[PDB]
């Protein structure tokens, strides 16, 4: 309900300030990280969640998590699991399916 949007504010907030949060902050610049554009067909973030949220375009919050779970299904596509960002997306995916389970 109402609640459903106040809990995605939440965990948006938390996953904003999280420590393992920066390569999801903003979107990925494909001139400067070659082969993005060509593997990764539905590019997402924490800014557009952010923007999204701000302007009430999610009508749920599955579908906040259905853009959350693409962050880091984007993030185990591109990225090795042991490379930096793999590590900072499996960081930011423990979080954020721990922090979801804690309210549903
Ligand atoms: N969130 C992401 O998928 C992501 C990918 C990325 O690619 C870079 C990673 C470092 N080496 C060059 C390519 C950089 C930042 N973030």
């Amino acid at each position: 309900m109402h609640s459903d949007l106040t809990f995605c504010e939440i965990i948006l907030m938390e996953m904003e300030s999280h420590d393992a949060a920066w390569p999801f902050l903003e979107p990925v610049n494909p001139r400067l990280v070659s082969g993005y554009r060509r593997i990764i067909k539905n590019p997402m973030d924490f800014s557009t969640m952010r923007e999204r949220l701000l302007r009430g375009g999610y009508t749920s919050s599955e579908e906040f998590a259905a853009d959350a779970l693409l962050v880091f299904d984007n993030c185990q596509t591109f990225n090795e699991d042991d490379s930096e960002v793999g590590k900072a997306g499996h960081i930011m995916r423990r979080f954020f399916e721990s922090r979801w389970e804690e309210f549903y």
